[PDB]
């Protein structure tokens, strides 16, 4: 009953074949027209960027293009097979308005299929594992799709895996098709007949290498078999993350970890789509390496792509030593950094993960990290009750020199801080008057930080807020049964005080 | 030796001087070249996708056109002016490679220069309001911008506003410059000479209309001169957050509450830039219609466009009122969805603020939605502790007629779930021998729900995680000085036995 | 059955003392809560207001175990179980406790099996369920 996703290739095609022998109905790329009826035409038509600075940080004689497929509608390049894959299906009328789409995919697929639903009224359930980020999540809830998700390490045969779920919901609901992004021929299909002649078109029909990532296979598979059908020169490489085993000959899958952090690439099984042998070599992708990578991307050439980015430029930097002067090489980077932000684009995460260790994080700082922040010449000698009058802060403030105070109730808890010029801005504005008290014009928010915390943790802070209160807290003990405790305001700190600071110090 | 920014425009164009007067260097738009030298060529050239649903929605009889503006390099409509603004500072020789930009933004033109500087090599300072998303904090930090927050509601010319420390630091750090998106000619400039030939050009210049929120105000009015100066017939219509005073005639601007939560739009003080002249009218726009009518867009076009977008498409479907068949609209769409994932993308976060509402919400979901997960059928007669063997499971399970089984250490702690088809999978690919622990292939992740919990709470619950596991606490005592306290698995519930029973009781 | 308002959070052992019963009923708002062993064996239940009324009579002090107060029989009813059930079963004890079991397997050779509380049921119960569905 059940198909599986794992059956071998049925198509007959072999390189040199002519076109006509194909039974699939080829279409030619669309011209877009001036106003375009709706966002899903908006497919295609992607920039190549040349990349400036990794290739000479390491080496690479060739010229390196990158094919930003990040910038269509649906910010990946899983927007192609979605729109091809709804196309094809409503042209041989299998699919009605209204009827459910059910699709086992690895969220990127899943935005496609959402977006296109809703779009043209269908109803859209997705399927996928649980490691994916929970801002497609987010992303798939506003955009009205259902979703299933399923365990992180199911078997793909399994009854409770992805393909497994998808199958028996589509056996369960009733009036609902599975597209099948794995054996569905629209899959290839749709970058054989767009992506490979824009990338043909655009550099102009000569390229020496060819680097991509393999998922569901048809990225690599139709790319490589226009080129290979157009420009045989090509060497065609795939990337593949330590622990799905698409990667041949098999001594390269040789390692026993499953579960690795880097999604949408890499499987337990072979995918029917995809097709090895036009395939010339492969190389395996950890994840340090492929995180690493989508950052300095991202900090060094403006391009917010993933971490399957990451992973594709990291083996292109190695692959691409074979080339000389005057060559050209080819990455795809599939999908934008939207998706990530909690992940890897975080510090936070990076540390938790340990894919980046605390001495690369600290090692390239300026000089001036690690002194504490006692180090600077913090002072607040007065502080104002939250009650005092404007007027009676105005005079009090500048008889005195000062221009800021904290503010702190009688019981010692701090409830802000308050800025002489913006209060005399405010009343040459009238928004108060001086008989009204402080607390229409404090600041109610700002953070705390302690006197042994270094410069580094306060500019980690000042990024979030502008007040930072160097306080101290003091228990007080009666009787070890009775007990309280209060704390105080040292002096206030602010980007321009440390920046005083660093300057005064290393001039 | 501050300059203000509310300083009046002193420029002399008056609607109808020809543009030969002009002292200012226009730049005409060209082609790319077939692969961009980098990613900043990627700005412009946006599509303008026609609105189908939400003008019907709301009997609108114009068609509803919209300008994209969310597909530039930096996901906004700020990477047109962060641009022109470096390439008009290099070309009058204002800054050299290697000096310090530092910039006041609502964040997105920070993106914009962040990713400027990050690509040409210039080091960057961002100087932005305390209430901003951490998303853009994020994305700055990537690209390696320093950052400085000024608390929200400060004064613009408060000594801590963001205008205003910018100033201070540069006035500190020696050769660093402010290219002052507020008061710079090229702000405006960049609309006026790439946008509005843009949309004047796909549209045919046949428009009635034009809706285009208003922040420093070059969107609007670089737009809305060179439409006056082509085509007069179209009207100009500006959009404001209610607290800002952008909006004339003054009764407009009379409300109490200040701080708002749309991001980027509305002034406490009227930009230099902004030419209030060719406004032909304006309209509030609070909070709540904003988002609402940012997820309409999201859920019912796709346009996955951020709140400014909804505070746009809020009043255009008001003034489109006074359209007929025939005539056509423009709104302008600022940024992308990707600066508000955790924002008011998030229902829980609409529901903190109150912008969505529990009726609304439930109002919209089937029947089954506010029955007791009791109702279910759930069931768990067995369970077995993590040092059985997988072949111990595989007989057992077939023995009892069953499938899955709750694994529980002797304390009562759960691990997880184990499931006899995926130990078939496993044992056929040799992952585990028969003696070997089922702790290998246990499902070690799965949320806790309780049974008083309406059906709604486990739809939510089956989003994140594959197994939702009904358990129930008892809590034991001896003394009511000692006390004890297990749980067990009563039954469990997966998102293919919330169907069944939902198409059982519909049937 | 399952469709009741049936629950309880917490239960005590028989050894627990008539005050510390008394004590915790009224601290977390509860009324009778199970009785049962360390093992997890059912006993029976008690009720706060008997415990008072027999502290009142001195028939008992508050030093002494609950063991004295239990109810020390009732009958036992599963989920599946109709309200028909329920009620033929209430036509003989006063207490009908739903309860829980499970098979803890070690080797499918070793074996154990423990039990559990759901919640109480009375005639009141059942009743007041019956009307609150009627209006
Ligand atoms: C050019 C001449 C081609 C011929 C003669 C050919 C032949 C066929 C035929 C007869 C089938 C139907 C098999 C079935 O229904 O069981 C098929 C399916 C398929 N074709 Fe082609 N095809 C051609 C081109 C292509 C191209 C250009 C691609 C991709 C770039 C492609 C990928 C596929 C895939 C993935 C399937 C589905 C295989 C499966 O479902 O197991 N084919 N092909
Ligand atoms: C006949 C055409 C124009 C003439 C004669 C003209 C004239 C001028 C002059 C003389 C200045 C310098 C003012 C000063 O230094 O204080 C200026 C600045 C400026 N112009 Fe124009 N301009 C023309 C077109 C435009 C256009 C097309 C735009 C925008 C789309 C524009 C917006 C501005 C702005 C924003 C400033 C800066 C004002 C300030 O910073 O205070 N002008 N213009």
């Amino acid at each position: 009953l059940w198909i599986r996703p794992d059956a071998p290739s049925r198509c007959t095609w072999q390189l040199g074949r002519p076109a006509s022998e194909s039974p699939h109905h080829h279409t030619a790329p669309a011209k877009s027209p001036k106003i375009l009826p709706d966002i899903l035409k908006k497919i295609g038509d992607t920039p190549m960027v040349r990349i400036n600075k990794i290739g000479k940080k390491f080496g690479l004689k060739c010229e390196l293009l990158a094919k930003c497929e990040f910038f269509n509608a649906g910010g990946s390049v899983k927007d192609r097979i979605s729109l091809r894959m709804i196309e094809d299906a409503e042209r041989d009328g299998t699919l009605k308005p209204g009827d459910t789409i059910i699709e086992p995919t690895s969220g990127n697929t899943g935005i496609g299929l959402a977006l296109a639903a809703a779009v043209r009224g269908y109803r859209c359930i997705i399927v996928m594992p649980e490691k994916m980020s929970s801002e497609k999540v987010d992303v798939l809830r506003a955009l009205g799709a259902e979703i299933v998700r399923t365990p992180t390490n199911a078997r793909f045969d399994s009854p409770e895996s992805h393909v497994g779920v998808a199958w028996r919901l589509k056996n369960e609901i009733p009036n609902s098709h599975i597209l099948d992004q794995y054996r569905n021929a629209s899959n290839p299909l749709a970058h054989y007949d767009t992506t490979a002649d824009e990338i043909l078109q655009q550099c102009d029909g000569k390229l020496d290498m060819l680097v991509a990532s393999v998922g569901t296979g048809g990225t690599i598979t139709g790319i490589a078999r226009k080129l290979k059908e157009k420009c045989p020169g090509c060497r065609i490489i795939g990337v593949d993350p330590e622990g799905s085993i698409l990667a041949e000959p098999e001594e390269l899958n040789q390692t026993e970890q499953t579960t690795y952090e880097v999604e949408g690439i890499g499987y337990d099984f072979i995918p029917t789509v995809l097709d090895r042998t036009v395939v010339d070599k492969w190389f395996k992708s950890n994840d340090e390496e492929a995180f690493t990578f989508a950052r300095m991307l991202i900090a060094q050439e403006g391009l917010l792509c993933g971490g399957s980015a990451g992973s594709t430029v990291a083996v292109a930097v190695k692959a691409a030593q074979e080339l000389q002067e005057g060559q050209r090489c080819v990455v795809i980077l599939p999908d934008s950094v939207r998706n990530y932000m909690t992940k890897f684009l975080s510090d936070r995460w990076m540390l938790q993960k340990g894919f980046l260790k605390e001495e690369d994080l600290t090692e390239k700082k300026p000089w001036w990290w690690h002194l504490r922040v006692q180090e600077l010449g913090l002072s607040a000698p007065l502080t104002v009750l939250p009650t005092i009058t404007c007027g009676h802060t105005i005079e009090i403030l500048r008889e005195k020199g000062f221009d800021q105070a904290p503010v702190v109730d009688e019981a010692g808890v701090i409830l802000g801080m308050v800025t002489l010029g913006n209060m005399l801005s405010s009343l040459l504005a009238g928004k108060v008057q001086p008989s009204d008290q402080v607390g229409k014009v404090i600041y109610k928010q700002f953070k705390q930080i302690r006197l042994t915390d270094t410069l580094g943790r306060l500019s980690h802070i000042l990024e979030m807020d502008h007040f930072a209160l160097v306080v101290h807290e003091q228990i007080q003990y009666h009787s070890t049964g009775k007990s309280s405790q209060r704390q105080m305001v040292f002096g206030v700190v602010t980007a321009i005080d440390l920046l005083n600071f660093v300057a005064a110090q290393e001039r």
